């Protein structure tokens, strides 16, 4: 049965949500979208409720709305955002116009724990173990996060971790310009558009994250794209002929060859005092040639995580059809597709 909704103005927009959800107040800072924290009286959980802004204004927006909902409906893993609820005040497709998504209230992200608290090597094991576990699941559904950084990683007081915010509304050229965390964790091949990328790009982001937990400092805080490439190549060495061949972007390949050849540095001298096993993993994550990176599944078996590795408890995802991605539909067609996904939503099992 359809619940009763109540209406309230919450920062310039009218939120219409089911009565179960009480005590809504704006959260983040406008940084996650229109997000409210709330109390869910049916489950006793503190939740974040996102109302999607103008979800069907264009074909791009309609498809994006469909994308996000699809993705969040699929994800059922301890180390990944799960969809608690999705709803609309609309009793029909004709009145359908707003989508609302509900997940667990985050509270703290990984910047908060790196900036404000001090991390033992065993915290870094556990934190990275969990990112890689959720990544194994995601990548097994041929999903690519593309935007892993500390700020879309939720951590609770027990240092338990979720991957959130698949970053779905891709970034503006301007958001990616200058001295910004939005670019510091990106694999070189996407930052500079060297080749058709793939899921190996997230492993690079993991390396950057792991180095910063170990050191307390950003691995490659470039003042811009080029300055950041320089930081990267200084640590990792300039590419060889093998990696150059793979760079499809003739222009990008011609630029790299302008640079003076540099050898890969000794990570034991970069990460002084670090656990040798941490250093060894880092060397295998932070590989310029992405074909040669350690995968999430290979990385879970790495000796650094022996404390936590259980191969009978590192699950894969059900198959994820994203054939819709290469599909050209009109606004109303995406919109109806979305509406059906709202209507078919089944809540997660109760404990
Ligand atoms: N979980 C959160 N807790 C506190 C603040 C932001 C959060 O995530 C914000 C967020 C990002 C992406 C999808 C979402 C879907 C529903 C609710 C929130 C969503």
């Amino acid at each position: 049965e359809r619940p009763t909704f109540y209406r309230q103005e919450l920062n310039k927009t009218i939120w219409e949500v089911p009565e179960r959800y009480q005590n809504l107040s704006p959260v983040g800072s406008g940084a996650y979208g229109s997000v409210c924290a709330a109390f869910d009286t049916k489950t006793g959980l503190r939740v974040a409720v996102k109302k999607l802004s103008r979800p069907f204004q264009s074909i791009i927006h309609a498809k994006r709305t469909y994308r996000e909902l699809r993705l969040l409906k699929h994800m059922k893993h301890e180390n990944v955002i799960g969809l608690l609820d999705v709803f609309t005040p609309a009793r029909s497709l004709e009145e359908f116009n707003d989508v609302y998504l509900v997940t667990h209230l985050m509270g703290a992200d990984l910047n908060n724990i790196v900036k404000c608290q001090k991390l033992t090597d065993d915290h870094v094991q556990f934190l990275i173990y969990q990112i890689l576990r959720g990544l194994k699941y995601i990548h097994s559904a041929d999903i690519i996060h593309r935007d892993l950084k500390p700020s879309n990683l939720a951590v609770n007081e027990d240092c338990e971790l979720k991957i959130l915010d698949f970053g779905l509304a891709r970034h503006t050229d301007d958001e990616m310009t200058g001295y910004v965390a939005t670019r510091w964790y990106r694999a070189p091949e996407i930052m500079l558009n060297w080749m058709h990328y793939n899921q190996t790009v997230d492993i690079w982001s993991v390396g950057c994250i792991m180095a910063e937990l170990l050191t307390g400092r950003t691995l490659f805080p470039g003042t811009d794209h080029i300055d950041q490439l320089k930081l990267i190549l200084r640590l990792v060495g300039t590419p060889g002929a093998e990696l150059l061949k793979k760079i499809s972007s003739e222009s990008a390949r011609n630029y790299i060859q302008s640079l003076t050849q540099m050898p890969k540095m000794n990570f034991a001298n970069v990460f002084i005092g670090a656990n040798p096993l941490a250093v060894d993993l880092l060397e295998k994550m932070l590989v310029l040639d992405s074909d040669k990176r350690i995968t999430a599944a290979q990385a879970l078996a790495h000796a650094y995580f022996a404390q936590y590795h259980d191969p009978d408890d590192e699950p894969v995802a059900d198959p994820y059809d994203q054939s819709f991605e290469s599909r050209d539909l009109l606004i109303d067609e995406w919109k109806s597709l979305t509406y059906d996904e709202v209507i078919s939503f089944v809540p997660p099992p109760l404990d």
